[PDB]
């Protein structure tokens, strides 16, 4: 038993593909690399793997954004491959289906939407410079752990008017949760995640203040108050939503930028297309990956679905398709037309995504100001990890301190 789960009988084996999203056989040459073998030309739109339970996969973005947009077919009540996973996951928004989740939506982009980010700007750019200059004289940092790791959690407290003192112990928390090591079962890591944020909330309802856990805690939503515990399930997704992926795709970005002396040379050059490589960067480097439950048997391009069936859409595959953008791993800062679904698509489309091209923008900025000229440190191999969101286990970087400056 390659734990594979038994065909069920409505698949036609033609569509059979057992592609494993936590642990693709090409990983060694790069996750998105791993993940574009499902678009290759044999492969059809629509596959069924018998991997992690057994789930269907979208493996282009034509069918991945109509998925997306289909909520009323596809619903987020199941969004996580394997199963059990997906059935423990109560999250808000992302765990609810319009109607009811448009009312919970726009109470979150109250607290992480576009005005809140146009008033972060400076802080965001206070943080980054000071964890920079921190680095810069060495010559070396973990680029990963000393300044992807800091970085999101520190503009979180920020928002959240959590106090400094508290950001291991939540660290601590959210890796536990996101880098799972198999000691604690998914449900056990929300819900240690929960005790956390449990008082705080209680708190901030008796006597509230103005950061983003004091909004959201004493919203309304449907013309009634936000229960305690509608509110903590929230937060819990305000806490996490902007962390690993932010950590993992500044990983990403920084490994190519470490690659490539030439793309560096680009942007120090003309830095006014920092915000054009900002996107192209989203597109090349882009990293999620959830999905979707059948909420009844529904014919989707050709294909029998049957209610109950998971489904994989993975938000990484569409700007890396060929039908939408040439020459899809190639990296074009001049790129003109640059499509993905990088922040997802349709009703859930990520609240943040202001924000993280901020936090992107400011990073690439600051960092190619003081530290131009950096490469991966001699001799390490750079290892990727694959899931519901990818990543980069660590990222040595070195560079000449005489190289740099303190702005
Ligand atoms: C590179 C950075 C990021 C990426 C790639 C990303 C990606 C995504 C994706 C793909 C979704 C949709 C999931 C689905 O449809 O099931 C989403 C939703 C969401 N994101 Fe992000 N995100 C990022 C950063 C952030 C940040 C910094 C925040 C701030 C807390 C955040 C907050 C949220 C929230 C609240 C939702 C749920 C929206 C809803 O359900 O209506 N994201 N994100
Ligand atoms: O629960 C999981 C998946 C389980 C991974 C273990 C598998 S099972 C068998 C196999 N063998 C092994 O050794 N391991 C594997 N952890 C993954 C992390 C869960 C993260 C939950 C929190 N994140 C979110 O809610 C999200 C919601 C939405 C916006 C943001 C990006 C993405 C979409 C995730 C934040
Ligand atoms: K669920």
């Amino acid at each position: 038993n390659a734990n594979l789960a038994p065909l069920p009988p409505h698949v036609p084996e033609h569509l059979v593909f057992d592609f494993d999203m936590y642990n693709p056989s090409n990983l060694s040459a790069g996750v998105q690399e791993a993940w574009a073998v499902l678009q290759e030309s044999n492969v059809p739109d629509l596959v069924w793997t018998r991997c992690n339970g057994g789930h269907w996969i979208a493996t282009r973005g034509q069918l991945i954004r109509e998925a997306y947009e289909d909520y009323r077919h596809f619903s987020s009540e199941c969004p996580f491959i394997p199963r059990e996973a997906g059935e423990a996951y109560d999250f808000i928004p992302t765990s609810m289906d319009p109607p009811e989740q448009r009312q919970f939506r726009a109470l979150a982009n109250q607290v992480v939407g576009m005005p809140v980010v146009d008033k972060l700007e400076n802080r965001i750019q206070e943080l980054a410079c000071s964890l920079i200059e921190s680095l810069r004289p060495q010559g070396q940092c973990n680029f990963t752990e000393d300044y992807a790791e800091p970085f999101p959690i520190r503009i979180f407290m920020l928002l959240a008017g959590l106090p400094e003192e508290d950001i291991p112990h939540l660290k601590y928390l959210t890796d536990q949760m996101t880098r799972p090591d198999g000691s604690m079962t998914f449900a056990e890591a929300k819900e240690a995640l929960y005790d956390y944020l449990i008082p705080i909330i209680e708190q901030r309802r008796q006597k509230p203040g103005t950061d983003a856990i004091s909004i959201v805690a004493n919203g309304q939503v449907n013309g009634r108050p936000i229960t305690s515990d509608e509110a903590k399930r929230m937060c819990g997704l305000l806490l996490v939503g902007g962390l690993d992926t932010v950590v993992n795709f500044l990983s990403f970005s920084m490994e190519f930028l470490a690659k490539s002396p030439e793309h560096r040379q680009e942007l120090i050059e003309r830095p006014e297309r920092i915000p054009a490589a900002c996107e192209e960067l989203l597109r090349r480097f882009s990293l999620v990956a959830d999905g979707r439950i059948l909420t009844s048997d529904y014919e989707f391009h050709g294909v029998q679905l049957k209610k109950g069936d998971q489904i994989l859409l993975p938000q990484m595959l569409s700007g890396l398709d060929e039908r939408e953008n040439a020459a899809p791993m190639h990296v074009d800062f001049s790129r003109q037309k640059v499509s993905h679904t990088t922040f997802g698509h349709g009703s859930h489309l990520c609240l943040g995504q202001h924000l993280a091209r901020r936090e992107i923008i400011v990073t690439l900025k600051e960092w190619l100001t003081r530290i131009p000229d950096f490469s991966i440190a001699p001799g390490a191999q750079i290892q990727h990890k694959s899931g519901i969101v990818s990543g980069v286990q660590a990222l040595p970087l070195v560079w000449d301190p005489a190289t740099t400056k303190a702005v």
